[PDB]
RNA sequence: ACCGGCCCUCCGUGGGCUGCGCGCGAGUGUGCCUGUUUGGACCCGAAAGGUGGUGAACUAUGCCUGAACAAGGUGAAGCCCGGGGAAACCCCGGUGGAGGCCUGUAGCGAUGCUGACGUGCAAAUCGCUCGUACGAUUUGGGUAUCGGAGCGAAAGACUCAUCGAACCACCUAGUAGCUGGUUCACGUCGAAGUUUCCCUCAGGAUAGCUGGUGCUUGUCAAGAAGUAUUGUGCGGU
RNA sequence: UGCAGAUCUUGGUUGGCGUAGCAAAGAUCUAACGGAAUAUUUUUAAAUGCAACGUUGGAUACUGGAGCGGGGAAGGAUUUCGUGCCAACGGCACUCGUACACGAGUUGUUCGGUCACUGAGCACAACGUUACACCGUUUUGUUAGGAAAGUGAAGGUGCUCUGAAAAGGGGCAACAGAGAACCUGGGAU
RNA sequence: CCCAACUGCAGACCGUACUCAUCACCGCAUCAGGUCCCCAAGCAUCGAAUGCUCUGGUACAUAGAGAAAGGUACACUCAGGGAAGUCGGCAAAAUAGAUGCGUAAGUUCGCAAGAAGCAUUGGCUCUGAGGGCAAAAAUUGCCAACUCAGAACUGCUUACGGCGGGGAAUCCAACUGUAUAAUUAAAACAUAGGUUUGUGAUGCAUCCAAGUGGUGUAUGUCGCAAACUGAUUUCUGCCCAGUGCUCUGUGUCAACGUGACGAGAUUCACCGACGCGCGGGUAAACGGCGGGAGUAACUAUGACUCUCUUAAGGUAGCCAAAUGCCUCGUCUUCCAAUUAGAGACGCGCAUGAAUGGAUUAAUGAGAUUCCCUCUGUCCCGAGUUACUAUCUAGCGAAACGACAGUCAAGGGAACGGACUUGAAGGGCUAAGCGGGGAAAGAAGACCCUGUUGAGUUUGACUCCAGUCUGGCUCUGUGCGGCGACUUACGUUGCUUCACUUAUCGAAUGAAGAGACCAAUGGUUGUUUUGCGCAGUCUUCGGGCUGUGCGCCGUCUAGGCUGACGCGUGCGGAACUACUGCGCCAAACGGGGUGGUUCUCCGGAGUCUUGUUUCGAGACAUCUGCCAGAUGGGGAGUUUGGCUGGGGCGGCAUAUCUGUUACACGACAACGCAGGUGUCCUAAGGCGAGCUCAGUGGGAACAGAAAUCUCACGUGGAACACAAGCGUAAAUGCUUGCUUGAUUAACGAUUUCCAGUACGAAUCGAGACUGCGAAAGCAAGGCCAGCGAUCCUUUGCGAAGAACAGGAAAUAUGAACAAAUCAUACCAGAGGUGUCAGAAUAAUUACCACAGGGAUAACUGGCUUGUGGCGGCCAAGCGUUCAUAGCGACGUCGCUUUUUGAUCCUUCGAUGUCGGCUCUUCCUAACCUAGCGCCGCAGAAGACGCUAAGGGUUGGAUUGUUCACCCACUGACAGGGAACGUGAGCUGGGUUUAGACCGUCGUGAGACAGGUUGGUUUUACCCUACUUGGCUGGAGAUUG
RNA sequence: CUGUGGAAAUGCGAAACACUUGCCAGGUGACCCAUCCAUCCUCCCACGGUGAGCUUUCUUUUCACCAUAAUCCACUUGGGCCUCUCGACUUCUCGCGUUACUCGGAGCGGGGGCUCAAGAUUGAAAAAUGCAGCUCACCCUACGUACUGUUGUGAGUUCGGCGCAUUAAAGCAAAAACCUGGGGUGUU
RNA sequence: GCCCGGAGUCCGGGCACCA
């Protein structure tokens, strides 16, 4: 046979992610002794729009720490943020929307977005459009907060991680039918090549385990092992079960 | 009878087997022809397999930076002015110019005549007719992804007239129980398509039929005869 | 070391045969001149030198500005110009020619490129891997366990010492992106 | 030294001609193909449509003459009828601009829509409406542009170009789009909408020979990766038995470990993970979703009942549907007539629910039926044009070419140009034509064979990457816990907890770590910080253990309490406010030392048993090496034979009996009738006694059949089994005793046969025996019942005796000895049934090669069962009467228009159904001519004779031949000619590649099932035929 | 005096309104459709002067031409802003403006100003050029010399108005080079 | 063939195959 499309992506040729019309990656500001001991004020200068992504991004102003010069940030905004207004990030921050905090320091059941993960990551949680995290309980014996995940996983945290306060701007945005193929053309121009589909039983024998035959149909069990080799783990992968779904849906993941 | 070897018995000047043994040597070197075997192997011929390199100017898909798209039809939201009504709200006339909207040039394609040509203008072209024509649109240059690999809105399509595994050189004069060929004269002889075994049934080995070289002899006849006679046996058509 | 055949190899010759044809894009006519291509006869004029070629004037007609108009890129590289010339070539013809021969022609402070920008990208150095570099990384601000700055602010001396500050090696990739100081007339071919 | 206005001098390098295309580029070429950018006039007109023209550019494409046939056309017209043509309205005709009026069902309310349909349109002369700029303003004056609406008069030959035909229905796909360059544009793909799965980064998917390597990821669940279905509306039923996927506590599974016997190799015991088994879950995972009886007041049907059975027994819906074999189903409608269309019905070979069911407005170069309009598609053809062909001037090929070119019959390799017999035939030739040359092209692609392949699949055989799992190593420090070992003290195997230096993850331009707040810290230190107590050692110098006291060692924003003590705190000087945008750097000062110059110290806290900082941490998410499972993701190879083709079937593949078999022996077929892979310690061996099957006469229950008795009884019984042969004081039956079913020095021979082996059998010699009084019989059960090389495995070569290897002691392990281990020689056993003996699953319609007429699918040839057409005899039918007309039970033929049987010709090719067109032949006579006969009154008919000269139709449905209806007629006969006729046509069907459905298969795929779409090439040669001309010749050229 | 004028929008240029690659911050480069108005230019008309065409009859007629490069100097239309009006919708429903989807106490409109963009006019260049006519005029062989002439309210047309500027789950590259300022140096 | 388990021993499992 041939290589399946699934394993051709993995050498990334024409399968790279689109760019050129980027501005970078979104972080928080970089952890140092000023943030760990005071707070630094920044303040918003301008609500962008990356293609390729949902969510808007701002670009915050602040001094440098040491230098007679201006360090200029780019974050995601949460909702209501406006240009003009004030981000203070540190541990003697004030608690308001838009301040960056140590997670030791927000009561329980607040709202946080860009949550890190570890300290200094500068954020990896809660990013997407409409997401936030739940603060559930500090546990001040061992320094470790718990938090629920947009997916309804719990984690725990050291407590020197940083959070910002509120949710993530530009909910809502998979509510609206698209209706057209060419509404999903412009949608993945600034993702990457991954559209349209082609399913894999109308593909021929050589190319796809699903190909071939004289009625298009699967001729096997679709739930494939966790330990097949590439090329033939396409399908259901390690599925715990299959069908519709009837009552309360369980947590997904490991 | 003797030499070596394996044995049996009543244990003898018994017995019975076995050797590519002995039994007054015949070998060895060289020339030449014929036969068997390996090698390119009497001459020409596959579909395949392997090692290393060259191609994205045709064509497939992504990216960067540029260019292009007559003339009409229909008439969405927003806005203006009038009426109706107790209200809630409803109605007419304008304006405006939306849409993977319609007719239709250029452009991009290729439905029918199963038209023309079919040793052509052409190793796919020509004529009418036909699809679409502000969009998932057409197009220049640059750049990125390939050979058990690349790319694909998926037809096993396309990757320089080559693709159900490209091209170039080499291993390679690859192997072929199968098809084709195989160059002077006269003379003496002259067949078989049957038996047994073989993954054997388009092929071999084996016996038979044939040729050559003879050896030992005889000469009217030995171990002669696809025939009779006499005698003596066999038989169930 | 002897050939009649192997859809045998390489040359030459051959009927078919002066045959099949040389039928898309409408089309040419006339006088004069040129040319060896005539108005060519011994044995009145027609019935015995046909047919065809270039230039100029006139006639007729086509392309019909999405042009058999005027300029460029890719590609080609003397096909450009003058004079001469008709053996072979332009599947008919040639006195014509992008044919053949002999000589000529391309001029920039300002036009294009470059000096001198970055893009999709490439891959020297450094490091690592490989039996073997002919392998990998090398723009998400950016090489390398990584000492890669050779520049020089204020100040002293005299008419040339001491040192503040600067993180992230060296290149290439656009003749349609960025950039770029000149215009008309000519009797000047 | 800086500058303004001038001025003086100098301004480097490469490109520059021409072209950019119906002749300069790529297509072998000056090729009707292809190739990016800029400039773009006038009139008609909505106009970059189309037609004509000024500027600029061309007259370059081989020409002249000129009404043959047949052709091509970006050329036309036809009376009357109007799809009767055809598979099919293919092709052509036809509608058409603008303005006014008007417009159906259905619908997602947007559309459908230009729905459908009616009317007007020229020319000329007039009239009205629609505006700007000025002024001392419902006024006056001046002036531009081309639309719209009307009136009178007058005319038509309906008159350029350009420009939708429309309607009623069924099937499929929602729509725009994509897509097999060069035979398939579609119902296929995509799409929006819907559902499911994995996954919180030391992740999921995944590239890669390898590394601190790479992609989704410049990302973070409203994300990324992997599948299925395919808009909206209304819905999506039951099954976890099978296969798969997935989640939890003890049988089995490997290395490594831990112990034993032994001198050691060897060997044994214990321990030992994932996985597999057990126990759960899961169908929008692959898939699946029944039989048989009876039963209601006429019959029918069966609401009801019973029965067998499943994991569940097809629910809502829908149907002779692109799915129904029978089948042209049955009813209605459409027509004069319908294998067609629509609407109904449903025990549905084999419909059915995201392998999606049902329905759907709009859309479609998609499939099908009907209607209006229109027509040369047709009845049935005719006339005209331009370019060819035709003749001439110039120029000038190819294909093909054994040799050649008149027929009839015959035989022949079964369809001759050559051969046999007959019949024609003077020579040369121009234009046509498609009967023959089984004409040309291409070593047949269909079918079969080869110990040839390739693409694809999986439950084939043998393996490899990847993933998971165990062991050791990487690997360090303490305090404990639970066991083990050996005579409570020492090691060790697992572990709880606390550490940090190995290692791992992340961030940062390695940008402020920890302490100073003080110990179950160290105190041998940069330039001289140690001092006691107790115990115990000593090289007599001083150590070690445990303890104390000094030293290392130290500052600070704030806030409480009594400058200065104590506690707290832990490195701190921040506009408010409810939410909204200011500037900050290259040091001021102050002390010490130098002469208000130059330097040090603060401003700006000190210190370092040292790690850049966080997180984890001796684990794995790390490195390496062994071990196990999984693993069509990938590699390699295989997938019997015979055969009235091959396949399915069968075994004629190793073997036994009777017959074919022709009176020695031998003899074939997928010939006939039957057997074999076993069974028996007795069913083997011997001695003795006896006589079987059956029949007849007799005896309580007792009978046709129980037991007893007498007689006859040539085997009619028995002998394991198939059959044949054989046997009577026995080869049979009963009984007694036994192990000849052992060993048997390589004795010889028969059968098959090469005079090989294997199996079976025959005649002997030697040992020890059995039964017999003995002679004698017996080393299986008479003849069928079985197996090479290599490899594995068992038995025999006991103990002693021999001054030496001998008649009689098995041999070797090569320098030699002791004990193990291994090997050799002889006789058996574990098996090859394809049986003289390889280790072996599928598919190809995407297909390939070498060959085969040794072999199938057409024609032809032999045959004629079957099909068709006839005779002879005469039981009966015919009011009686065998024979007007028929004729059973039987029997004799003919034909090659059916289909079988065979395999002779053709596989380096003879174009494979039907229709259209055209000619000819046959007679078994439908009509037409003339007759005989009747159950012939007339009329209409039945049967038969001579006779093939003439004739033999128009339509609906279907690809059809065939079939069946409507209509006309004198009649609507049957057949042949390579199942006449494709270089004559057509291409509907059949039979490639795309795609859908049903059934089958795990799958790739299959179906003589249904459906839609799918290049039809060449004549100029010879002959034949049709016309057209030139010209010799009687010794048919001469005598 | 030590740049300077104006209450303000912001103006003033012979060389001190000098330097600023120590440093820092902005901007240009730099990106967006369609409608409407519309540049350079083209085509039509009107006005008429040079030469040709036609003229049996008509035609104050038909045709050709009628031009101004770069560079430099000195009233309109549109946008933004300042000032005054002791500042408008006080009051049953205010006002300005576009073909068009709207704007105003966070300051409409009106008078007067400042500034930017696109044009108009005037002049230097520049008539000395170019294009036609005459060329039996005045010459002779010279490319020879004199001389004459030199309106649009139309219809098209992307330069510009024009962007924080299009459908948008699509939101329109970057850098060199250059410009200005904050601080600082400098003049008295 | 090995290990088992359940009945001198027949079945059910998990493994292993040079005549
Ligand atoms: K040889
Ligand atoms: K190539
Ligand atoms: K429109
Ligand atoms: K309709
Ligand atoms: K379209
Ligand atoms: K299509
Ligand atoms: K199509
Ligand atoms: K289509
Ligand atoms: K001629
Ligand atoms: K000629
Ligand atoms: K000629
Ligand atoms: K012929
Ligand atoms: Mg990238
Ligand atoms: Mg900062
Ligand atoms: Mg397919
Ligand atoms: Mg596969
Ligand atoms: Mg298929
Ligand atoms: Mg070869
Ligand atoms: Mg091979
Ligand atoms: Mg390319
Ligand atoms: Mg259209
Ligand atoms: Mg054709
Ligand atoms: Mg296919
Ligand atoms: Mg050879
Ligand atoms: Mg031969
Ligand atoms: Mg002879
Ligand atoms: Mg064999
Ligand atoms: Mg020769
Ligand atoms: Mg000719
Ligand atoms: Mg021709
Ligand atoms: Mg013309
Ligand atoms: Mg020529
Ligand atoms: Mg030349
Ligand atoms: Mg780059
Ligand atoms: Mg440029
Ligand atoms: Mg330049
Ligand atoms: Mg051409
Ligand atoms: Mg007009
Ligand atoms: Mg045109
Ligand atoms: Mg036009
Ligand atoms: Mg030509
Ligand atoms: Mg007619
Ligand atoms: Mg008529
Ligand atoms: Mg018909
Ligand atoms: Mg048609
Ligand atoms: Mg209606
Ligand atoms: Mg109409
Ligand atoms: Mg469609
Ligand atoms: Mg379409
Ligand atoms: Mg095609
Ligand atoms: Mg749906
Ligand atoms: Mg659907
Ligand atoms: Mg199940
Ligand atoms: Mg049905
Ligand atoms: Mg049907
Ligand atoms: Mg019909
Ligand atoms: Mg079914
Ligand atoms: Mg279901
Ligand atoms: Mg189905
Ligand atoms: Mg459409
Ligand atoms: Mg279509
Ligand atoms: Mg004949
Ligand atoms: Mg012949
Ligand atoms: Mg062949
Ligand atoms: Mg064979
Ligand atoms: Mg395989
Ligand atoms: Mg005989
Ligand atoms: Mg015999
Ligand atoms: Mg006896
Ligand atoms: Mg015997
Ligand atoms: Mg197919
Ligand atoms: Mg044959
Ligand atoms: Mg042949
Ligand atoms: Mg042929
Ligand atoms: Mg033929
Ligand atoms: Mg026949
Ligand atoms: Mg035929
Ligand atoms: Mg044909
Ligand atoms: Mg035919
Ligand atoms: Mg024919
Ligand atoms: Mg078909
Ligand atoms: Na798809
Ligand atoms: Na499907
Ligand atoms: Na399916
Ligand atoms: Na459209
Ligand atoms: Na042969
Ligand atoms: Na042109
Ligand atoms: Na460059
Ligand atoms: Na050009
Ligand atoms: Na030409
Ligand atoms: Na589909
Ligand atoms: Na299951
Ligand atoms: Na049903
Ligand atoms: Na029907
Ligand atoms: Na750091
Ligand atoms: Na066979
Ligand atoms: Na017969
Ligand atoms: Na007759």
């Amino acid at each position: 046979g041939k290589t399946v499309l699934t394993c051709r992506k993995g050498n990334g040729s024409v399968y790279q992610v689109h760019g050129h019309k980027r501005l970078g990656p979104a972080k928080l500001r970089i952890l140092d002794y000023a943030e760990r001991h005071g707070f630094m004020r920044g303040v918003v200068k301008a609500i962008e729009h990356e293609p390729g992504r949902g969510a808007p991004l701002a670009r915050v102003e602040f001094r440098h720490p040491y230098k007679y010069r201006r360090v200029k940030e780019l974050m995601v905004a949460p909702e209501g943020m406006f240009t003009g207004q004030s981000m203070l990030c540190g541990v003697k921050a004030p608690l308001a929307i838009g301040n960056v905090l140590p997670l030791g320091q927000i009561t329980e059941g607040c709202i946080v977005c860009n949550v890190e993960a570890k300290v200094g990551d500068r954020g990896t949680l809660a990013r997407a459009s409409g997401d936030y995290c739940i603060i559930i309980s500090h546990n001040t014996e061992t320094g470790r907060t718990r938090l629920k995940l947009p997916s309804g996983q719990k984690k725990t945290v050291p407590s020197s991680c940083r959070a910002m306060i509120g949710i993530v701007a530009g909910g809502g945005r998979i509510e609206k039918p698209v209706l057209k193929a060419g509404n999903s053309f412009y949608r993945f121009r600034g993702k990457r090549n991954c559209w349209p589909k082609v399913r894999g039983v109308a593909r021929n024998p050589v190319e796809h385990p699903h190909g071939g035959g004289n009625h298009q149909h699967i001729g096997h069990p679709s739930t494939v092992s966790r330990h097949a080799p590439p090329g033939q783990k396409v399908g259901l992968i390690a599925a715990r079960r299959t069908g519709r779904i009837r009552g309360s849906r369980a947590v997904r993941g490991a």
